[PDB]
């Protein structure tokens, strides 16, 4: 009867509280998705347990084995009842799991060190003095790898061939690289995270230009799950009440350092 | 086998071509949703017929009879197979029909005549010199009627009690009222339409301030419809290809007069 929620550590969606080892259960964690899970459970009247996805992935199908990894996999194979995380609704994932309507919108976007003479994706695409890259795996890299749009295809060809490697292993490494490269590195990541980092010390990064795509994060459940229909209605209610808007203001701008 | 599509005449989503009476069938119409329907049918491989919703409504349940009107009603009662229109995904509609993930995002927003000293919803709420209103029926009026948010509740109390009536029967009447009122009337409508009108002659209106809410338009089908699953995957594909973005650019800014 206790709902098994899979999620992932990713600021400010889910983080461990600084004093977590003194605490127990769901109270160990805080963040946008922590609050969102509590609001959903409250409205739906169920008990739940926050668990962290074992492989630290969002969800992709291995070409060789055809096995789904990440939170998507935990749902497909019945290891969890629901995923609450900044998990993008995509065509390939929609075919294997159910998604709520989006609880938050986003797009791929450009992060620069303040002063970097870049304003758009097209700008980056037409030069090489300012190196630019993204995560060495995951959805943004796949977006570029697969894009048939001229500018993005040019950007991909550059990134894959650029030396030294313009890719990084983690978002922290990416942001650290922006900050240390003296304007000579720009970073591609989701607008939500870009905006969050813009409001934190040392206040030396900025989101520039329009988003490169448009998509949403959804709550995910195994295909045909009865819990899925209910949680989707809950997300629609919370949105219509303005609670989702308050939640973003809480975690993005209220706790704003810049 | 021919899919019955219900839709509604609403610029620039669906309009009759200036020479329509010389034409036949789907070719009579043009617009964002006309192109979107063609792109969906092409990908899904079905034939379809565009029909216009008989009562000219989007979809609401009559409190007395409990009967659904508009496009939602045509789906609920089996008069149409699918609705393709700027139809908002809402909690009450989601309970009675299926919706794709959103094909376009929007929010309620403020339209002013250029020069009108208003920048936000809060601005309007704290004064009465500049009258403000909305459609005399439909979703925006219902949004204000039902809102528990302080500023919007204040705005509703003002609108319902303001004399002369700040409400209008049609969007054209609303926009005409903005243009003729010499800065003494402001209008509340969906951001999509606000942005469209901003780019058309006489270029004397402007969208100001952030949106008041956040929501999406979805393709709708009867609950449990097998066509529904397929079209949803199609919408996700078109989005991921950038085709939805091209479609908005086509109808909003490419044909831009301002
Ligand atoms: N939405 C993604 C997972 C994800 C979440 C978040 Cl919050 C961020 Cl910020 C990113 C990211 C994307 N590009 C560069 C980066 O450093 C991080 C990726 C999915 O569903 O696969
Ligand atoms: N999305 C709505 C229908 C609808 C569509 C559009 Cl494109 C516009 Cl612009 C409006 C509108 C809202 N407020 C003032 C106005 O003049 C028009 C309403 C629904 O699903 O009920």
């Amino acid at each position: 009867k206790t709902v098994v929620v899979t999620t992932i550590l990713e600021s400010p969606y889910v983080m461990m509280k600084k004093n977590h080892e003194m605490l127990e259960g769901n109270e160990r964690y805080e963040g946008y998705c922590v609050d969102l899970a509590a609001e959903i459970a409250k409205h739906c009247g169920f008990k739940y347990k926050l668990t962290i996805v074992g492989d630290g992935k969002y969800g992709a199908r291995d070409a060789d084995t055809k096995i789904w990894n990440g939170m998507v996999g935990e749902l497909v194979y019945g290891k969890a009842d629901i995923a609450i995380a900044p998990l993008t609704i995509t065509l390939v994932r929609e075919e294997v799991i159910d998604f709520s309507k989006p609880f938050m919108s986003l797009g791929i976007s450009i992060m620069i060190k303040k002063g970097t003479p870049i304003e758009s994706a097209e700008d980056l695409s037409k030069q090489t003095e300012i190196a630019y890259g993204t995560l060495d795996s995951g959805s943004t890299k796949e977006f570029f790898r697969r894009s048939k749009i001229a500018v993005f295809d040019k950007m991909w060809t550059y990134m894959r061939s650029a030396e030294p490697s313009v890719f990084v292993r983690t978002t922290a490494e990416g942001v650290a690289r922006v900050r240390k490269s003296k304007g000579k590195y720009a970073y591609l990541l989701e607008s939500t995270m870009n905006e969050y980092i813009e409001q934190r010390k040392p206040c030396d990064t900025m989101k520039v230009g329009g988003n490169l795509d448009s998509k949403g994060y959804g709550i995910a459940t195994p295909k045909g799950s009865s819990l899925g229909n209910a949680v989707n209605l809950a997300v629609l209610k919370l949105n219509e009440q303005g609670l989702l808007d308050k939640l973003k203001n809480k975690w993005w701008y209220d706790k704003g350092e810049c």
